């Protein structure tokens, strides 16, 4: 199997727009209750990095944390091609201690996202 | 290799936990530093696990007035014995979609904690 077969497709990704402050994005984030979210720029094809929910914790004890710039909290996205084999990806997740990869198509567009939990249900 | 939970667990003395009497103002510094997704919450001692706190459940405090009692956020813990085999543990993580279990010794005390990531660390191959 390949990543493209088991990915969360681009339309179904819950993403955070990089222009939004926590005041604006947190309601949808809290509703979705995911651990990690792609952060986008101009479009769903413009993935800037990934936001970990737990990385928002420092904002609780700030004066004005609800107005912070999310770009500063970003981790780089791990990118994989659509054709990446699942057995290879699983070994990569172990080596790099990550949970999420952003899937890019043959044109560099964003196909979707894929997680370690999803890989385990398929191989 | 008949691998068991005790072979891969984070032992009790190395667990980062939160005391159920602590406010977020009190526990957040330790929680932020440790940077885990999930924390056992303890009552009277490290053996008295009340449940688990998910870091992501603290997000509403960014917007709310609150940082001065954790118990309302508590999720039930999943408990497993030290002797459970890893193949069985993996099936349970997959069946219940949980990531963490609290490991219990033969006396009912807390031996440590164990995660799905710890299982995969043990069983998945190196990059070839
Ligand atoms: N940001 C996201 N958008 C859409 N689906 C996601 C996202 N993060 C995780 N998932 C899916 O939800 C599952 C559980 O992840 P989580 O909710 O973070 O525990 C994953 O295995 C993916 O299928
Ligand atoms: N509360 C905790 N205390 C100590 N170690 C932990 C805790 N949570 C997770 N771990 C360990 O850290 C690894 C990564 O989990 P996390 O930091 O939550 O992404 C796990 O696989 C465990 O080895």
């Amino acid at each position: 199997l390949q990543v493209r077969d088991i990915m969360v497709p681009r339309s179904q990704m819950i993403s955070i727009k990089a222009t939004q402050t926590p005041r604006e994005f947190l309601p949808a984030v809290i509703d979705a209750a995911h651990s990690r979210y792609p952060v986008i720029g101009e479009s769903h094809d413009d993935v800037l990095g990934v936001l970990l929910a737990k990385d928002l914790l420092p904002l609780i004890l700030k004066a004005d944390g609800d107005s912070d710039d999310v770009k500063k909290l970003l981790r780089p996205a791990t990118f994989v091609p659509e054709s990446k084999r699942l057995n290879v990806l699983l070994r990569e997740f172990r080596a790099n201690h990550n949970h999420m990869a952003i899937v890019i198509d043959e044109y560099g567009g964003v196909a979707g996202l894929v997680t370690i939990e999803d890989v385990l249900e398929q191989i």
